[PDB]
Parts: C-alpha cells; sequence; structure tokens
C-alpha cells in the first residue's frame, strides 16, 4: 500500500428538503402563485432525499472500508463521530449517512439539546454574530453595481421568469431594482435576487427530488439542463451573502477551525471519520474561508447540492511516513439525484480536489504537503471568531 488513509473529517449539506416555511412564504408572494405543497413538510428531509443521501453513505461506508479507515462490520465509538445541525433535515440526513454506510448498524447521530448549535447556527452566538454596519459595508462593496449585476444575469432571469411567471398575471420580483436591504436584524439581503435565488434552490430541489414535471414548475421544466442554467442566480446569491468573505469569516470561522482541527493528528476525539452535517450557507462560509472555488459538470460555480460534502482526508505516505492532506467538494448531478442513481463506475460522484503548489498527484487523488495545506486553508480565518468548540457534545 502507497497511500494510509487516516482520518475523514466531512461536512454534509442536509438533502433534499422542500421549500423551507419562509423560503415558501417569499416565493409564492414573488410570484402570485402557489407552489407545489410536497408530500413532506416544508423545511424537512423528504425520503427521496434521503434514499439519495443513503445511496451516497453506502458507497463512502463501501469506499472508506476498502480504504482501510474503517474496519468491517459495525463501527464503534473509535471508527466515526456524527454531528448534526438540529434541524429536522440535518438530523435525518446524518441518520441517512450512517444508514448507508454502517447497513443495518443502528448508528446513533449526535446534536445538540437546543436550539443553535456553535458550529452551525452561529449567529445565535456573541463571537460568531456578525456586526450589521460591517456587514452592510461588506455586502455593499462586494456588490459594487447591482444594476450592472442584474443586468449580466438578464438572460438567467429570463429563463426564471417563463419557468415561475403564469402568462398575463404579473410577476412583481422581476421587476423590482436590485438594493442591499438590511432586516432589524442585521440580515443582510439583495432585493429582488434573493428570492429569485430561494426559487431558483426550490426548482432544483423539486428536480433532484424526482417531482413531477407538472409539480415543478408547471410543466415548463422538462430537462436537467434547464435547472442547470437557473443556477447562476444562486451563484450570485451566495456571492452576495455567505461567500462575502467577512460574513464568511465571522459565521464560518468556527466551523473551519473546528475541521482543520479535527483533521489534526492528536484531535478530540479520536475517531476515525468526523462527520459533520449542517447546511448549504455553512458549507460555503467554509469553503470561501478556504479559498476553495469548484464548478462541478451541470452545475453553476460554488453551487452546493442537496446531500452533497466538502471531505478533508489526512493520509500518510507508507515509505516516508510524511503526512498529506486532499481535500474535495463531492456531489451527485441533477439528473442521479432525481433518478436516485446509485453512484459507480457508470455514474461516478462528481468531485473536485482543491490544489496549490506542492501538491502532487497520487494513486488516491491529490495530497497536498499536510501543514502547508492547513496553514493556507486556515489563513483567512479571524480566531476571534473562532472560539474552540468541544467536538463531542454531552447526551
Amino acid at each position: 500500500r502507497d497511500w494510509q488513509l487516516e482520518k475523514v473529517v466531512e461536512l454534509s449539506r442536509a438533502g433534499i428538503r422542500p421549500p423551507t416555511a419562509g423560503n415558501r412564504e417569499a416565493i409564492e408572494a414573488a410570484t402570485g402563485r402557489p407552489w407545489t405543497e410536497w408530500t413532506t413538510h416544508d423545511g424537512e428531509l423528504t425520503g427521496h432525499g434521503y434514499a439519495a443521501v443513503v445511496n451516497k453513505g453506502r458507497e463512502e461506508g463501501q469506499h472508506y472500508r476498502q480504504l482501510g479507515l474503517l474496519q468491517a462490520g459495525c463501527p464503534t465509538a473509535e471508527s466515526i463521530y456524527v454531528r448534526a445541525s438540529p434541524l429536522q433535515r440535518t438530523r435525518a440526513t446524518a441518520q441517512a449517512l450512517v444508514d448507508g454506510a454502517f447497513p443495518g448498524c443502528g448508528v446513533a447521530i449526535h446534536y445538540a439539546n437546543g436550539d443553535a448549535d456553535p458550529l452551525f447556527q452561529t449567529d445565535k452566538f456573541a463571537a460568531t454574530q456578525t456586526d450589521p454596519a460591517r456587514q452592510l459595508a461588506a455586502v455593499k462593496e462586494k456588490a459594487g453595481d447591482l444594476a450592472q449585476r442584474r443586468q449580466a444575469l438578464a438572460p438567467t432571469i429570463q429563463l426564471l421568469k417563463q419557468a415561475v411567471c403564469q402568462a398575463d398575471k404579473p410577476c412583481p420580483i422581476f421587476d423590482t431594482p436590485w438594493r442591499v436591504e438590511q432586516s432589524k436584524s442585521g440580515k443582510t439581503t439583495i432585493s429582488g435576487l434573493s428570492v429569485m435565488a430561494n426559487m431558483v434552490e426550490t426548482l432544483r430541489l423539486g428536480w433532484s427530488e424526482n417531482l413531477p414535471l407538472s409539480q415543478l414548475a408547471w410543466g415548463k421544466i422538462a430537462q436537467a439542463s434547464q435547472i442547470t442554467a437557473l443556477l447562476p442566480l444562486l451563484t450570485e446569491n451566495y456571492d452576495l451573502s455567505n461567500d462575502v468573505l467577512y460574513t464568511a469569516q465571522k459565521r464560518g470561522s468556527v466551523l473551519l477551525n473546528a475541521m482543520l482541527d479535527g483533521v489534526k493528528p492528536e484531535a478530540s476525539p479520536n475517531v476515525r471519520w468526523l462527520l459533520l452535517v449542517a447546511h448549504d450557507t455553512n458549507i460555503a462560509m467554509v469553503r470561501t474561508l478556504m479559498n476553495f472555488s469548484w464548478q462541478l459538470p451541470g452545475y453553476s460555480r460554488g453551487n452546493i447540492p442537496p446531500g452533497s460534502s466538502l471531505v478533508l482526508e489526512r493520509w500518510r505516505d507508507a515509505k516516508s511516513g510524511e503526512r498529506y492532506l486532499r481535500v474535495y467538494f463531492q456531489a451527485q448531478g441533477l439528473d442521479d439525484l432525481r433518478r436516485l442513481q446509485t453512484p459507480d463506475a457508470q455514474h461516478p460522484m462528481l468531485r473536485q480536489e482543491w490544489r496549490q503548489p506542492g501538491c502532487r498527484q497520487t494513486d488516491v487523488g491529490t495530497l497536498c504537503p499536510f501543514q502547508a495545506a492547513i496553514t493556507a486553508l486556515g489563513q483567512r480565518i479571524d480566531r476571534p471568531s473562532a472560539p474552540a468548540v468541544a467536538m463531542v457534545l454531552p447526551k
């Protein structure tokens, strides 16, 4: 064996949900019409979603057993520790991963007893909140000329409009111009853009979910490429919220820091696989601190599909004993999610590896000298926004 996988740290998005209750309100207002009620309640993990997460978890358990990271059969407390955001959908996604990865093993997942996990719901904690003024300036300054941003996305706006606007009923959202707005709690959003992004997320999920076409966008969206063509609105909005450096630094530092620490040797707890299941906003903030940009086929830049994941693997060269870090983002494509495709040679997980000078290509992926990879990924972290967190939750 040339290379030995030693530790996985992974940050999963929740699987397929219907729109959240907030989304639904905003998108039915914005289009003057009701949108499909799913078989799952708003905000929760759909069965289809769980099926898809189980599929990924099944391959991942097999993959990490084959690589010798995990022992055969049922895991122990040394094999994996799973910590999920306390929302229903992330708990259920966490169950779904271990359901796939450890068939029949009744593996428990952990989550915080409140409504807030200091890794995830970071706006609920003093050290990890944004300052309203700073946030506004940072968003305003990344946004720049918003009318010009809107003009560049006009074709994409139009595709969205033809998909979601009833013919001749008015559709106010496509009409409002784009401004930075800031609610009394300090959340910033981009008028028109955000809700459009919410719409696009919802269409992507409905696609992924395998909704009937008539309940996805009233028959208008019939092939994956039409979801793909809407996704630059969602990237635009990510660029102007979660992936705004300052926001990622106040809200995401604690998570990246807990991930880099978890991938370090002597980590606590001592487990071979540290699995964190949380939200797209979390992944986006983390990957922005990592300055890791990806674009997977069928998706637009930075896109975070349901049940996708950011992974840090620490590997050891069998010969020299030297340590390396591999970093990648993985997801399934639109149709694979729709079809509950089990990932395999003819239908592989989509994946992009992070790289920087010094990384080496190997049989097991792009491997980067460890210390210099940890230093580079960690550079953008705001230390005062990264309190240490005890990774093992209580019961």
